[PDB]
């Protein structure tokens, strides 16, 4: 009887972690060619953190 | 009435500072054979900075 905010039941069960960490990973396997080591260094670091 | 030195038109648009980043971009993907890697650092990071 009473109106709901419902969320999507791909997020209920927690599969969209699956589809952020293959987007992650990607990220992290591909070089920064403008960018120093450095940075892709510390990006990848914080990535693999999570 | 008056003389007046008026600009390009491109620049008073910003349009300038598109080619000039397309200019410090091509150099970011540029080895620097002759020099060390911590030239090639100093500048690079000189550039992204801009």
């Amino acid at each position: 009887g009473v109106l709901n905010q419902v969320l999507n039941d791909n997020i209920r069960n927690g599969h969209v972690v699956n589809q952020l960490m293959e987007a992650l990973m990607q990220l992290s396997r591909q070089q920064f060619p403008t960018m120093p080591v450095d940075y892709k260094r510390s990006i990848q670091r914080g990535i693999l953190l999570l």
